[PDB]
């Protein structure tokens, strides 16, 4: 198994003194994610990706993190939702710090943070930064840290082609849509009703955020987009760009 | 589906409206289990536990917590040890606080908290405290809270009896013993393999505790006790003993 | 006389809040490199200049500016490495944000307009407001209101672009420093901007992932994301015409008198 | 002269520091409700009423007590929601011993005892240490040792627990207020004692599990989990003998000379 | 007794029935005091006051703060010295916040807090506000909370001539001299050995702080002032002086 | 030239430094009430002013002043329950100061003066700095030098209080809207001041003790502590002469060539 949660202490304590094991560390959340689709896919997805890409490249998988961030309006419709359970700042911050600083003591010293929901970025990054502070302190320099946003590996203007064919309106509108939808009927279908999609247009919102949190300006549905075009095929084509893209980006950065 | 991350927010949100809906939060932790045992044993069980519990008194399961407290010595076999990663206690306690803060207003006023880590027990209730503080606070105090440890449901004399017909040597000794094992035989027979096994003889420790965690105190393995004896019948008669006693538990703190 | 709280006695702000629709606006910038070009408190001067024109348009008032915000980023400020860069933890900017919002409840204010000027303060704006939300509720109030926004962002409209970047726009990532900050500089205060130090660089361009601790490598060696050679005080003042009369209607909108 | 770090000058403490083997002692208890019939500092006066006699038996010293500990639990202290008990949270204790920590590291103390009265302050005093340690850690510090132990821990001997209770032993789950605490009272402060008052109701008895808001209905009206009725001084002088015997070899092989 | 620690529940509660009860919480400090007096000083002083003042008026006192905030060399001659242990601020602060909490919860109303250590003075006060600020959101607003140090009580030109005939050097420098070494003399006599009284002039200071302190510019004893003309006749003038005018002023602000 | 850090480029500040005896400065001071005669910013405007002028004097540099400071207390501020004050609570501006150490460290800086101008900042600038060479510390540094001061407590010398109160001088205690600082006003910012305002109250004067929730009537209505009707731009004069002066020598004495 690729995922340390599998192995045993023995096995795990093998792989890293190996001296060159990458763990990867999934982030996501539980989350509204519209009338047809279940809340877990901010988990489901970035564990998926991981798992194949950790197949490809011989890296490890840690549990993922099942809570992240508070979902924001203009990004994932906005925490007035119910089901949507949320961690404060600096939970989500301590969190990260404290795996890394275990991590850390282990041996290890690469890690991969892939990011499945878009509120978490900010705060993975100061758990990150303040782990580096006390590693320095303990004496630590070469423990290195990789993030990223798996979405962001589908940029090829062919694939968007693809998966876009009425035309791409950004990927700022992408929560329960398209994107998604698709990709967790290639991966997770049973946890997909594309019949309960509520085809409404594109949400759009003007330059400005307002607090506390306005229902009214969020679509009914939860959703920012329509997933009524989302398939099976268009998840496929994502699923390979991401995988393949990936293993790539971490190989050059961890050479074996 | 008992499981909340597999619903859709519309689904979940008619479960709460129902207003007798109850919610089960698994909390575990990634830690050494010995040689002949996968490392997020603590999560498995009390998820699997949950699982069936909900099945049969109609409630609902959380994504369960896959980091916990810090591994002690005379319980878990001490922090020292490759694979653990564990969380400081702040962590854990914000955490399992936001999660309730998050599960009240969604409109929820019944959870049942199921530790698998024995070390998480007293963040896991200052977690519990500063959440009912707030809600106090915010003039809601018809939340209820349950905390149990799946396994201080093994009580009956004749159960003791035939989990350990030579003998039972106590509780604080059992990480990663003929318990757990027995239980994971039962559950996830491809996560064990007993060949494995170090049969030495049952940890036993002074009236007291030291720090830093000396290592030469833990059997090497990592166990506290044999496994040796575990099986998988064990496994189903505690399984099956766990599930009815909390069930009748659940059904006695919110009488539907 | 001014719009600027600090600038008042108490008596003068009390008499303003009890008027009972008293909008007041809060700059929060940074203490971050800027080039070779640009002074390192761009980030505070130019919402803060912003704040100033919007609110005498429309009769708000400016509270004191954060100097000091959240750690620079590579791929949007050029890296928390460079010195001069003075950068707080999340958790201080989020509890400044969070302090000042309870206080000016206090007072009797219930409308804040957030105007952020460092990209990388968004997030912990966003949790001091929350915390700060969350605990007026506990109090007995919910009629506070925040409006939070990024002056860059009311610069949509395609023929101001165009005019901008005549020989094409390539996206607001790579502007720290660019031509967007520079030609505000160069119409708010040319006296800080030496546009003959500009370091005409091909625009910064990153893979899809982020990596730390951070690489000097990967930041132009001026700290600027993009050249700044076409700046111009024209596009300043276009820009500033733009967002200082974006913001305002924005502002007549959610927080009508 | 004496044992306690707050009757010495700061030259003397200094002094036995200076020695390289010096042990310190701190006691860690708790303001609580104890039944009708005893005080409510007995998990502060217990300690280190232990700990001055140890110390006195093997040459260390003690340190002032922490008066306040974590919030009493329904199935060991009776409840929080009793008048009187006074309890602090768990980041504020934690904080509370990692302060101590370090500061006896600076003093050059490398040997602590933390000896809890209170079985709630358990797992804070934990987290206290290992953040202490860790910190310690970052300063180049990894010779600093602690033990930390519960006195009540060294009754273990069966000849003991048959002259304590005859009748028969039902477990230390049950003890709060009961013959144990109430005998060592008897020995060691009388005054603060009334056993005419006990309330001799049947031992307390839970399910499997716990429940908050703590429900005042499960704990019995006297706060008392159990009832000291066959308390004794006799009874007390044998726990005490027990005890700082146990401990002060505990710490002669932990801390030798 | 008047001390709160060596009553039983049920005889405080019936204290804080009555509905005008009084609380009253020493906060001192383990700090060194010279060469001549025991390091727990600051303790021992505002505990002595309180239990006198408590005598006469009816009131009760809580178990003193034993550790205070870090030591100023202006002030107390600097937290470079052995023996004194001091607390962070944050720690201070929450353990005033957590007890004024928990007297709101017992239906106390009535706190006076006496401090023995000036460097405690700003931490004690945002405990108080923090607790104040909570105490709103539940619906507690008739909390009153009276901060003092004993030795602002002694301010009569007469009591000062009696104390300093070759006049008065100002405050600023009695730290181990005549004031508090004459109160210890009457209260703790064998806590006082006025023979190693170190005879040094009264330190002095630039109009400003350094940091890392230095210790060079702290008189070598830790005292900033010579005790030799201290006094148990001068501590018995002090002492009645104090708990008189303190008396008074709660009567005032606590009417009966 | 300027001597603030926030009109420098990066480039320039990394050549100070460079230098490798390159002095900084910050000033905190706090949005505070002060009468009905002068602005709310006075504990910013003050500290700043006089940085500007040590600075220029010695080679030093100003870095961006906090504007925001701790909570105003009834006998030094008049109280926190004024409009118009907008304080922080004591850990923010604690890690704010934590925060800024930390980066100019970073930077190679190593001589900080910290010049407060509101009161009731002072133990929490204290412990930031603790915290911040604690870290230094662990981090391998222990050359980072700090000098706190008030300017206030620069004008001692009888000579001139004797000018600045010939009608008798009663302390600093009462010295909040008073004649020290709305002479330096007058002398620095004479349109943010208007005498014409000036309540002329007896000196404010308390018992030997402080009360929470803070009592409004305690504090003079005007909110100052004294009257300022005997202050003038020549006092004011005087005493900056007198403050940039001896400040500029303290920071000779202690940060060396
Ligand atoms: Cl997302
Ligand atoms: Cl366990
Ligand atoms: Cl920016
Ligand atoms: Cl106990
Ligand atoms: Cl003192
Ligand atoms: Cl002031
Ligand atoms: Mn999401
Ligand atoms: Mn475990
Ligand atoms: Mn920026
Ligand atoms: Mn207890
Ligand atoms: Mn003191
Ligand atoms: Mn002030
Ligand atoms: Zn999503
Ligand atoms: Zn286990
Ligand atoms: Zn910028
Ligand atoms: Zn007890
Ligand atoms: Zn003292
Ligand atoms: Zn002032």
């Amino acid at each position: 198994s690729v995922f340390v949660g599998e192995l045993t202490w023995k096995e795990y304590e093998a792989r890293v003194a190996a001296g060159d094991c990458v763990l990867m560390l999934p982030v996501g959340a539980l989350e509204q994610h519209g009338h047809h689709m279940c809340m877990n896919v901010d988990v489901l997805l970035p564990t998926a990706v991981c798992k194949r890409v950790a197949e490809r490249i011989g890296a490890l998988v840690m549990p993922g993190l099942q809570y992240g961030y508070k979902s924001q309006q203009k990004s994932g419709g906005g925490n007035h939702f119910p089901g949507t359970t949320s961690l404060d700042g600096a939970t989500l911050t301590g969190t990260v710090q404290d795996i890394i600083r275990e991590l850390a003591r282990h041996g290890a010293r690469r890690l991969v943070l892939m990011n499945g929901h878009y509120e978490n970025s900010m705060f993975i990054v100061e758990g990150i930064d303040l782990a580096l502070r006390e590693l320095r302190y303990a004496g630590i320099q070469d423990f290195k840290v990789v993030v990223l946003s798996y979405a962001d590996f589908v940029k090829d203007p062919a694939v968007i082609q693809q998966l876009y064919p009425e035309g791409f309106l950004g990927w700022d509108i992408e929560h329960g849509g398209v994107f998604e939808t698709s990709l967790m009927l290639a991966l997770y279908p049973d946890l997909v009703d594309l019949d309960r999609v509520v085809d409404h247009p594109p949400a759009t919102f003007p330059p400005y955020d307002v607090f506390p949190v306005d229902p009214a300006r969020t679509p009914a549905p939860g959703t920012l987009s329509s997933a009524k075009t989302a398939s099976r095929e268009k998840g496929e084509l994502i699923l390979e760009v991401c995988v393949q893209g990936i293993a790539d980006a971490i190989r050059e950065e961890f050479p074996p």
